[PDB]
């Protein structure tokens, strides 16, 4: 009670003044948090992250003072830090940790195995963490049954994605870990037979991967020729039948007394509770997928559940799979936060996201609920027969900027020639382009009560405008209309495509994509009496003056080693940081673009459109070094959202729709 109020009030009182220290105490504080996590308290379970840093910042206090942790709490904790523990546990760090997550896989295995999977790659004090983590892998029964689940999973991934990953390695890449490559594209395709059950891919390594290995007598312009040789081949994916008799598990192979009961991937988040440990497991599979081609052409899975509930998820190929993880905990502590804040609560302000689970970088595992739609199809079923037709038929983007452009290569000639004119040109002839009303017919049309239709609605636009400007935070990009992703049960909407996190996907893109968030005239219109000064205004004043223990907790250790290049991470995090204490978005558009973009054409251009193109616009010299909420949320919204599309857009963006 009182004494989890005076913990927290020394608690943070002395980080405050440590954190104030730098531009005894430590292990003293550090081990009254820990005697404060005794009692629980998720507000405290948030500063997990903190004491990693100060563990590592004074190692001769923190570290001398570890051992009160094991033998001070054993409670099943830190199930959102494991791959932070476990990453620490590579190198000569907190070793003790190492028993306490012995402890947790006692209490089950379920969602550690693939933090150990993905902390595989990982002597004076290492060689004791690798006989601690040999001695947890020993403790690692059964593993070949979920190597066998990779299998299943890896046996209907098209070959052809996997040789072009192939080949832009060995463009990054004499033997030394090229050989190791080469090793592993045979492992992988070029091996005579595929240790799973398939006939997809075994008849397409059969018939290809052997020529492929005879052309590489090892083992750029002959990379480059294969790369056109496997690409002209049969542009076809289908695994064996709608049934996976490709998969032994997806085609028979039950749960006997010999096989380990394996639960269904990741639906436990604990606070040192007991986990209901009676929950849906692995068992029984309903085989009719859908493959769509989006990124890597992914496929729609469709699972049935141990309990009879089906539950339907999606396969991944490579882009590995740490990155999501981490925004997906910061969702969640940022709607802890939310929780804690006593306005957001007095507005009812909360965030749900949903689960993707990681396995390698080639494997990654993503949910479906099947009870929500995208934008996209929503606004075209609102939208007429005809009316559709009539907008498919003549004008669209290109039919409406052709001479806007003038084909590729003449986007940037004018983009270099914009002005104020041909911005509003642009925004005339978008405006004329694209009808209105849509999205107020698909409210009226999917709400039947008009008490509920407000409702519904006004819960939908604050929902809108705090995950909007929470991936802005998070420099997400995106893009289009199916990133995002609404259920007509509740009006709420999720954010898709988190493949790209602050602005790394603006900076190596060609075309710039630099905007708050997704916006258009549906919108503006959202109702007529909205000048976008009230309610989504509000929203964002009152997330932004939330704060900022964020800083300690968006990144560990590296965050994710290669991420771009397939610079400075450190860098992205400070600019995060000094995104949060508050800086003008347009110095943080401009900071963002002086790489790469600086030695491309047009960067006067786009720090000019990113200032902002009218008199009037370039004012924003408060929210830069100091936030001041309304005056930041205002410049995001005049000098950043508006104009700088009506001047240049990108076509994919769709910001006439």
């Amino acid at each position: 009670a009182g004494v989890i109020d005076a913990y927290m009030t020394l608690a943070d009182f002395c980080d405050q003044q440590l954190r104030k220290e730098e531009e005894a105490y430590p292990a003293l504080v550090v081990e009254k948090m820990l005697k404060a996590l005794k009692l629980n308290s998720n507000e405290a379970r948030l500063k997990f992250p903190r004491l990693l840093q100060i563990i590592e910042r004074y190692p001769e206090e923190t570290l001398s003072l570890m051992t009160k942790e094991i033998s001070s709490v054993p409670c099943w904790q830190f199930i959102s830090w494991i791959s932070h523990m476990v990453a620490l546990l590579d190198k000569d760090q907190a070793v003790a940790v190492q028993h306490s997550v012995e402890e947790i896989t006692d209490n089950y295995p379920q969602a550690i195995v693939y933090p150990f999977i993905i902390s595989s790659e990982s002597t004076s004090t290492g060689h004791k963490n690798k006989e601690f983590v040999a001695r947890i892998k020993s403790k690692l029964d059964q593993g070949g049954v979920i190597q066998d689940f990779i299998n299943a999973l890896d046996q209907l991934s098209n070959p052809e994605l996997l040789f072009k990953d192939w080949s832009n390695d060995v463009r990054a890449e004499n033997k030394k870990n090229i050989e190791k490559m080469y090793e592993r594209m045979y492992a992988a395709l070029g091996d005579p037979k595929a240790p799973g059950l398939g006939a997809f891919r075994r008849k397409f390594i059969q018939t290809f991967g052997k020529e492929f290995d005879k052309h590489f007598g090892k083992g750029s312009d002959f990379n480059d020729i294969t790369n056109m040789l496997l690409l002209k081949m049969n542009k076809d994916s289908k695994p064996p039948g709608n049934l996976k008799e490709c998969s032994p598990w997806m085609s028979d192979f039950k749960v006997e007394f010999l096989r380990n009961e394996l639960e269904i991937p990741g639906q436990y988040d604990g606070r040192g509770k007991p986990l209901p440990e009676y929950h849906v497991r692995i068992a029984g599979f309903d085989e009719r997928v859908t493959v769509m081609a989006s990124l890597r052409r992914p496929k729609r899975i469709i699972i049935r559940g141990h309990d009879e509930r089906e539950h339907p998820f999606l396969v991944k190929g490579g882009e590995d799979l740490r990155q999501d993880q981490r925004v997906e905990q910061l969702f969640q502590v940022m709607n802890g936060i939310l929780a804690q804040d006593s306005a957001c609560s007095q507005r009812a302000l909360q965030l749900r996201t949903y689960s993707v689970v990681p396995m390698t970088s080639r494997l990654g595992l993503i949910e479906w609920l099947e009870n929500t739609v995208t934008l996209k199809d929503l606004l075209l079923n609102t939208m007429s027969q005809e009316e559709k037709a009539a907008y498919l038929s003549d004008p669209r983007a290109p039919p409406c900027e052709y001479k806007d452009w003038l084909d590729v290569g003449a986007y940037m000639l004018m983009y270099k020639g914009a002005n104020r004119t041909e911005t509003v040109t642009s925004f005339r002839k978008r405006e004329s382009k694209v009808p209105a009303d849509l999205l107020k017919r698909a409210f009226v049309r999917m709400s039947t009560s008009p008490e509920a239709f407000l409702a519904l609605r006004s819960h939908f636009a604050s929902s809108h405008a705090l995950i909007c400007i929470s991936h802005w935070i998070l420099g997400i990009g995106d893009r289009h209309l199916n990133n995002f992703m609404v259920a007509m049960e509740t009006g709420g909407v999720i954010g898709i495509d988190f493949g790209h996190a602050f602005g790394s996907a603006t900076q190596f893109l060609p075309v710039p994509e630099l905007m708050p968030f997704r916006l258009t005239r549906q919108f503006i219109n959202l109702m007529l009496p909205m000048k976008e000064t009230g309610l989504m205004y509000s929203i964002m004043v009152h997330a932004l003056r939330a704060f900022g223990l964020l800083t300690n907790t968006m990144d560990v250790f590296v965050k994710e080693p290669s991420f771009d290049w397939k610079w400075y991470p450190r860098q992205k995090i400070c600019y995060a940081k000094r995104k949060l204490a508050g800086a003008n978005p347009a110095v943080i558009t401009c900071d963002e673009l002086l790489l790469g973009h600086e030695k491309a054409p047009a960067f006067r251009d786009y720090v000019a459109v990113a200032r902002g193109s009218k008199d009037h616009n370039i004012r924003a010299q408060e929210p830069e070094s100091g936030l001041s909420e309304e005056t930041q949320v205002k410049c995001l919204m005049d000098q950043a959202t508006d104009p700088n599309i009506l001047g240049r857009t990108w076509e994919g963006w769709e910001p006439w729709m």
